[PDB]
RNA sequence: CCCGGGGGCCGGGGGCGAUACUGCCGGGCUAGGGGGCGGGAGAGGCCGCCGGUACUCCGGGGGUAGGGGCGAAAUCCGUUAAU
């Protein structure tokens, strides 16, 4: 039988992090982010700090009961940046080796449906 | 240079004529303008009511120990349970 759950992805430009709950969310079974696995601060966002950190949340979730999940990738939306990171991809590639059985992926990111002043002033990031 | 004569010295007033344009008076028009009627267009304004996600914070449940940030860190938040 297959016990199904839910792989939230947070790919941010800055770490990367990822829960795995059951269907509800209410309960979750595995969560590593990239600094947990990872030597240095500088490695957090990368892919390969991503690969580590889903093979290791995963391998919890098979051994805790879940072995199907979908996947819900997102990045900080909102007064922020629209896109998952650039560990989300790698995130989802160690799922699938993982040996989890893959429903369904979206994207789950907050989109703002007008939004609030962002940071860092008017001249920008530089000036 | 002096003498003689004509003109001008940009104007004022008088008389007699013209009425094209301007002016005034009278009559009449609709071409400029204003006032209308009809169906539509518009983030035009003022007022009232409602919604959409997003956000931050607060209360509770899951789960440990990181999170956040950077060029790289650190300050900072987090073991009175964070992200
Ligand atoms: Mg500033
Ligand atoms: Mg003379
Ligand atoms: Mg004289």
């Amino acid at each position: 039988k297959l016990r199904w759950g839910i792989a939230w992805i947070y790919s941010s430009s800055n770490n990367t992090i990822i829960t795995i709950t059951d269907l509800t969310g209410a309960e979750t079974v595995a969560r590593v982010s990239g600094g947990m696995v990872v030597r240095a601060d500088k490695d957090k966002p990368s892919p390969w700090a991503a690969m580590q950190a889903a093979y290791k949340a995963a391998q919890l979730a098979l051994a805790r009961g879940i072995n199907a999940v979908h996947i819900k990738v997102r990045g900080p939306g909102g007064y922020g940046m629209k896109v998952p990171g650039p560990g989300a991809s790698a995130a989802i590639r160690a799922l699938a080796r993982s040996g989890l059985v893959i429903g369904r992926i979206e994207d789950v990111t907050p989109i703002p449906h007008x939004t609030i002043r962002p940071p860092s002033g008017r001249k920008g990031r530089r000036v």
